[PDB]
C-alpha cells in the first residue's frame, strides 16, 4: 500500500518523520507537509522538493506553502494514488473541542473526503519534550489496529508521553463558564485575559479521560456535523 | 431577552448591522465584532494573552446599538461579549458576506462564534448569504432575516443552528448538512516568472442530496441546519 | 482629473468613503481597497502570484463610485486601480482610522499605498485621524478634508504628501516629521498561567518639537508632511574613517 | 564591545548564525531573532531561549514571538548594555525602493532609535545558494570598515554573491511602470498578474548599479523623510 504524510507543524517537525519512519513500517511513504485549514483555491499553491538527512532513511517529498488540507490535495497528484493520509505527529494534543480547530485532524479529514482512508495523531506536551523512540512501539501497535479497521475510516489519536494501553474513545464533549479578568498594561491602557474553563471534570470513556489515565486514545469521526435530534424541533 | 450580536467579517460589514437590528425586533442587542486589520488566524478563544477592545459606535444610518470592536477572534467577541453585556441569552453570528454550507460548516469562523456561544450554554445561530458575484440585499432580505429569527426562537433551548439564506429566497425549510465526496482537481501551472506552481479546485462528485443545505440554497430556500457538537461517529464504537 | 482612492483598513471603512467623496469635489474618483479577512501581508505589491478582485458596490448611504474589493494589499489596490481605471492623476490612500505620525510613517500600510502611486509616477497622498479614545465625525471632518485637497491640488506636481487630521481641526499646517529618540522600556510580567511573556512599552525621550507633524495635531491643526522617496543620508557618502 | 544580532529570516537562517560568527570576531554577541515591523505594544512579546546550530560556536540566543523590531527591544533587555545592533544577513536583496518596508532594516533602524549604531546585510538570491564560507573575508572586512565610522551610525549593507570590491553607496531611486496582466484560473475565475518593472537602469554611485558590478554596497541611512524642499511657511496675516 501507498501512504501520504503529511502535519500542521512543518517538515522541520520530528513528529513528521517519526510518524513518517512508523509509517514506512506498513507501506511505501511519502510525505507533503507545510513550509510553516481549507484547500487553498483562491491562488496556486507553491511546493518544493525536500531532502533527507544523511542520518535517516530517504522519502520523496514535499515541503509545500499551503495548508495540510493543500498538502493532502497536493500529494494524492504528485504520489498518487495513495490508500492512506496520515497526519502527525502533532506536537500538541487535539482532544474534545479542540478537534474542531486542528489544522492535524484538517488534513486527515480532507484525506476521508476525497475517498481515503485516514488518521490524525497528537501528543500532549505537559512540561516534557517527547520520545519519539519510546513512542515508536505504540505508533506501530495504533497503526496495526488502525489497518485491520474496515475501510475507509477516519480516527483520531492522541498518545500520552508514556502510555500504557490503548482505548477507543469517544470526543469528550463539556460545556465552559466563561471567565473574563480586566487588567492594565503597564501604561494604564486596558486589556482582558480570557480564561474560559470546563465545568465537570472529562467523563470516563472520553477521549481526555484516556490520555489522563495514560491510554492512547482513538476516536473514530464523523463528518456530518447535522444533529438528527433536531431535525423537526417543537 | 438579550442578544450578542458578532461576525467574522469585521465591526464595518453591512451583514453585521443588518442581523443587529433584524434581532433588535426580537430582544435588546448589543454587539461585539472584530476589528480592522489583523492576520485572520484561529476561531479559538484567546487564552491567557491579553486582548483588547474598544467601544465602538453604530452606524449612523441604524438604530443605537451599544457595540466593541475586538482585536481578537470571533470567539474572543463572544467570550467579551457575554463579559461586558451579561447576561447574555442568544448569540448570533454572521450575517456572513459568504456562504457556510457542507463541508464549510467546520472551517466557518462565523459558525466558530455561534458555537462559542453554545459552548458556554446558550443558544445560538449563525447566519450566512452566498454572493457569489452578485451583491446581497439586506434590506430585500430584511423580511426573510426576521421569518428566520421569528422560527428560530420557536425552539427549545439551547439550540445551535447553521441558516444560510439564498439572496432572493422563496421558502424556508429544516435541512441537514450536505456531506459529499470531493476530487482533488490539481492543474500544474508556471508564473510570469517561469515558477511552478499547482492551481488546486477540488470538485464534488455528485449534486447536493434533498433535503441537505446545500440543495435548499440551491432551490431558493432559506435552509436552517441544527448542529451538533460531538464529532465521534458511534456507529464505529463498540 | 481620474482620481484612485484606497486605504488598508478595508473596504467597509468609513474612512475610505469619506475621503472618496471628498475626493469627488474635484475630479473622478474610483476605489479599490482591500477585502476583509486576510491573513497579514507586508506592503509591497505582490508578484508572480495571482491576486484576486471583484467589482464592489459603494455603499447606499454614499454618492455612487465604480469600485473593487481586491484580496491583496495596499499597493496592490494601487497597481491594479492604475489598469481597471487608467489614466490616473492622483492616488489617495485613507482616511485612515489612526494616526500615522513621526516614525509610524515607515511602518504605515496607508503612507505604502500613497508611496506606490508616487513610485508609479503620479502625485499622491495619506489621511489619517487619530483613535483610541473616539472615533471621527467625518461630517464634521469634511470641510477640513475639503480645504486639505484645495491646497494639495495647488501643488506643483508630481507630490507625496502625509496629512493627519486631528479630530476637531483649528487650523493647518506643513510640518515636518518629528523624529524622536526612543526608550526600549520592557517590563516582564506573567499570564493568568504563570507563563512568562515580556511588555514592550518603548517611549520618547523629550516632547514632540514645535513644527513637528506629532506637535502640530496635538495642537489642534492638520498636519501635511511632503515626504522624500531617498532614504540616502547624503552627508555620509564618502566617510571619514578612523586611524 | 557587545553586539546584538537578528534578522527577519529567523532563527533557523544560516545567513544570521553566519552574521553571528563574523560579528563575533569584533566582540561578544548575543543573537535575538523572530520564531518566523514596528515594536508590539498592543500585547506581550513571548520569547524562549533558543540553542545555536551545531558544528557552530555556540552564542546565547533567544527565539522571539514577535516583529524584528521587538527582538531588538528584547534583545538589550536580555543581554544589556549592547554597544551595536547587526541585523541580517538576509536571504534576498534589500536595495533601493526595497528598503521602506524590510524587516531587516528595520530591525537595523530600531536599534538606531533606541541610540545604538546599527547596520543590516543582505545577499541576493536566484540561482545560486550564498556560500557563507566564501563570503566571510567579506563579511569581516565590511564589519571592520563599518566599525571605522563615526558613532552612531545606520548602514544598509547589500554583498553579492562574490564580492569583488566595497563602495560606499546612495540608494536607487527609480520610477516604476505599473504592468497588469489579467488572467483565468483552470476554473474560468479572473485573477491578476502584477509584474512592475523600473523604468531606467540603475545610476552609478547607487546600490542597485554597485552590487550589479560584483562590490558589496553599504548604504548610510537618514530617518527623517521630510522633503525640505516642499516645507511651507505659514500664510498667517
Ligand atoms: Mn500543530
Ligand atoms: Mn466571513
Ligand atoms: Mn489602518
Ligand atoms: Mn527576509
Amino acid at each position: 500500500m501507498r501512504i501520504l504524510v503529511t502535519n500542521d507543524d512543518g517538515i522541520y517537525s520530528p513528529g513528521l518523520w517519526a510518524l513518517a519512519e512508523a509509517a514506512s513500517q506498513f507501506g511505501e511513504v511519502f510525505v507533503a507537509a507545510p513550509d510553516t485549514h481549507a484547500i487553498t483555491i483562491a491562488h496556486p499553491v507553491r511546493a518544493y522538493p525536500h531532502p533527507s538527512p544523511l542520518h535517516a532513511p530517504h522519502f520523496p517529498a514535499y515541503r509545500v506553502r499551503g495548508t495540510p488540507a493543500d498538502c493532502v490535495a497536493l500529494g494524492l497528484h504528485l504520489f498518487g494514488p495513495v490508500d492512506l493520509v496520515l497526519s502527525g505527529v502533532n506536537l500538541g494534543s487535539n482532544l474534545g473541542h479542540e478537534i474542531w480547530h486542528s489544522g492535524t485532524v484538517a488534513a486527515a479529514k480532507q484525506g476521508y473526503l476525497f475517498g481515503l482512508s485516514a488518521a490524525a495523531f497528537s501528543v500532549p506536551l505537559n512540561g516534557e519534550v517527547p520520545d519519539f523512540a519510546g513512542l515508536r512501539p505504540w505508533l506501530l501497535r495504533t497503526l496495526e489496529t488502525l489497518l485491520r479497521l474496515e475501510r475507509p475510516f477516519l480516527v483520531n489519536v492522541n498518545l500520552p508521553l508514556r502510555p500504557k494501553g490503548f482505548l477507543w474513545t469517544r470526543q469528550s464533549v463539556r460545556a465552559y463558564e466563561g471567565v473574563v479578568i480586566p487588567g492594565e498594561d503597564p501604561m494604564g491602557r486596558p486589556f482582558y485575559w480570557f480564561a474560559p474553563r470546563p465545568l465537570k471534570e472529562a467523563e470516563e470513556g472520553t477521549d481526555r479521560w484516556a490520555v489522563a489515565q495514560g491510554f492512547v486514545s482513538a476516536t473514530p469521526l464523523r463528518l456530518d456535523l447535522t444533529d438528527e435530534t433536531r431535525l423537526q424541533p417543537t
